[PDB]
């Protein structure tokens, strides 16, 4: 049907075939940066190199996607069925 609310899921992949711990360290600093920019996001680790970012307000998904892909350890960002880069 038609979605309720503004929440939005963002699926992120970490580069370099990292261990789960390294992925936790890498993504924790990303979450910190987002928070420091007033963004409200929850983080879920779902694999040695996979992370879920749950946005409270999905209307800011583009800004967050841009920030993430600009990181050296970000391989891909999946947003509404679309992978970035490119």
């Amino acid at each position: 049907m038609t979605k309720k609310g503004k929440t939005l899921m963002m699926f992120v992949t970490v580069s370099g075939n990292p261990t789960e711990k390294e992925t936790e360290e890498i993504t924790s600093l990303w979450q910190g940066s987002l928070f420091n920019a007033n963004y409200d996001v929850q983080r879920f680790i779902v694999g040695s190199d996979r992370a879920i970012f749950m946005l409270r307000d999905g209307s800011y998904a583009w800004e967050i996607k841009d920030f993430l892909v600009s990181q050296d350890r970000c391989a891909e960002v999946t947003l509404e069925g679309q992978m970035y880069p490119g």
